[PDB]
């Protein structure tokens, strides 16, 4: 990229954005694998490099306005299918505005090409390709940005249900790396509803890159059978990299999300690189990492239809060793609004994910309320919380019973455990190797509990009836509560309620009422 020695805020550092970005592999900056990479400062900086997309490739325009049009930025003037998954959106650039006075035909292209013509107002003649550029330091502009509401759903029964996260808003994931982070940030790469995602997939291990380029091209996107790749643009940041691009690959990564937010998807932008992200010559320099989440968000984009897209933001805080006290610990956990902690004892206990549901906490739960009781369900949040204040009582009681033993635990105290504990093994835990349980659609996850919750209301009737303890832990329809995370037909889920109630009867048969 040749640039130019210009004066005021640095070359003018920035990006390129258009068809051919998916399926590619990025540094701080935007060259392709293992290229030279240029030096910072908070007045300039210096970069020799490579081409970012190729000139050389053909791509199939389909134009989707006409001369006369009148148009503004962000409106769509044409089509170009990039992968097999994503359709990439040709789109006026911001600030220009005015009349089509020249579109080009349906046709096969390189990026170079004119492929429109504008009259500005002034009747200056603007002339636009199927890419654009875009300094990666200034946030790409939007009508608004919409409050919190829709959620992102991951799928994953723990995340959806108690710690939600929003389209559009910030979530860290800290804790060690041993078991589970890797498996649980893959479920999320691919099974959240963002149609592409932004990986700044940066060098913690030093095999990681040889992981990068040697597995995730196989990797398939569950959704379509194809490959992951197609949907994805990576960003490295290594150990043999400047300081100064490692800096400048969140930029250009969320600068790469904002351009298919303004396209009208749902993107998610992924970072786990804690430690490569490092700098030597802090208050002056952490409102740096305040202003980078500040532009996640769901907005209404430019363009002349209404129109609405996202960037949510996941970010790994793995610090190494034990760096878990000082540097992106302070100022990163009180300015994202969602944190899933993993917990190594919980990883030891085989509880996966390992997610601690007492450590953990989202403040999206009641703006995403909404949008489940109008569609998921009525009861989301009511259940949710019920069965959080159980799970916060079993906390409770288990340390009680650490200081003074379970031999003097009533019935009603015991029921509570029993039905925590079926909380803990049917729904908090999920298996991400198994074929139906790797994904956990919303519908299933409100229906299974509902038994749960139906379960727990049941015994707590059973036991102020004299029915004992024993006999509710034997029912059979137990163990097929432990199974209906393997079971894909929903409504053979939802008859377990019924079956609840009828073994139930039989028992308040036996004994009395």
């Amino acid at each position: 990229r040749p640039g130019e020695p210009v004066v005021g805020t640095g070359a003018s550092l920035s990006v390129e954005l258009g068809p051919r970005l998916l399926t590619s592999i990025y540094d701080g900056i935007q060259r392709p694998l293992e290229v030279i990479r240029e030096k910072t400062g908070d007045f300039i900086a210096r970069g020799v490099t490579a081409p970012a997309l190729p000139r050389d490739k053909k791509w199939h325009f389909i134009p989707k306005a006409k001369v006369g049009d009148k148009v503004v930025g962000g409106d769509i003037i044409g089509e170009v299918p990039e992968t097999s998954i994503i359709v990439h959106k040709i789109m006026v650039p911001p600030g220009i505005e005015g009349e089509i006075v020249e579109i080009a035909e349906e046709g096969d292209y390189t990026i170079e090409e004119v492929i429109a013509k504008v009259k500005t107002p002034s009747g200056e003649i603007k002339e636009l390709k199927m890419y654009q550029r875009w300094p990666v330091r200034v946030k790409r502009p939007y009508k608004e940005k919409l409050p919190p509401e829709v959620p992102l759903i991951t799928g994953q029964r723990v995340i959806d249900t108690f710690f939600p996260q929003a389209k559009g808003g910030t979530a860290a994931i800290p804790g060690p790396f041993g078991a589970g982070k890797t498996v649980t940030q893959h479920q999320l790469a691919k099974w959240s509803d963002a149609q592409v995602v932004i990986y700044i997939g940066c060098g913690e291990r030093g095999n990681e890159m040889t992981d990068v380029l040697e597995e995730f091209p196989k990797l398939k996107d569950p959704k379509t059978g194809k490959p992951l790749m197609e949907r994805t643009v990576l960003i490295a940041n290594t150990s043999n990299m400047p300081v100064a691009a490692r800096e400048a690959s969140i930029y250009t990564g969320i600068t790469i999300a904002e351009y298919f937010r303004d396209m009208g998807y749902d993107v998610a932008l992924m970072a786990d690189s804690t430690s490569r992200w490092a700098e030597a010559l802090p208050a002056y320099l952490a409102s740096k990492l305040a202003e980078f989440y500040e532009r996640a968000g769901r907005v209404v984009t430019l363009g002349s239809d209404y129109r609405v897209g996202s960037v949510s933001v996941i970010g790994a805080v793995s610090p190494p060793g034990g760096d878990f006290s000082e540097p992106v610990v302070q100022n990163t956990l009180r300015v994202v609004k969602v944190f899933w902690a993993l917990d190594a004892d919980l990883a030891r206990r085989r509880h996966f994910p390992a997610i601690n549901w007492l450590t953990s906490y989202s403040l999206y739960v009641d703006a995403v309320k909404d949008w489940w009781h109008k569609n998921i369900d009525p009861e989301w949040k009511a259940m949710r919380d019920k069965a959080m204040a159980l799970l916060q009582k079993e906390s409770e009681l288990q340390e009680i019973v650490r200081i003074v033993g379970p031999d003097a635990l009533p019935e009603r105290e015991r029921a509570i455990l029993l039905v925590a504990r079926m909380l803990r093994e049917d729904y908090l835990q999920q298996d991400a190797f198994d074929e139906v349980d790797t994904y956990c659609p919303p519908e299933k996850q409100v229906t299974m509990m509902r038994v749960l919750l139906n379960f727990y209301d049941k015994t707590m009737e059973a036991i102020n009836r004299g029915v004992p303890l024993e006999e509710i832990a034997k029912l059979p329809v137990r163990e097929e509560i432990g199974r209906m995370k393997f079971e894909r037909d929903v409504s053979k889920i939802r008859s377990l309620i019924d079956k609840t109630n009828e073994q139930f009867e039989e028992l308040f048969k036996k004994y009395g009422a």
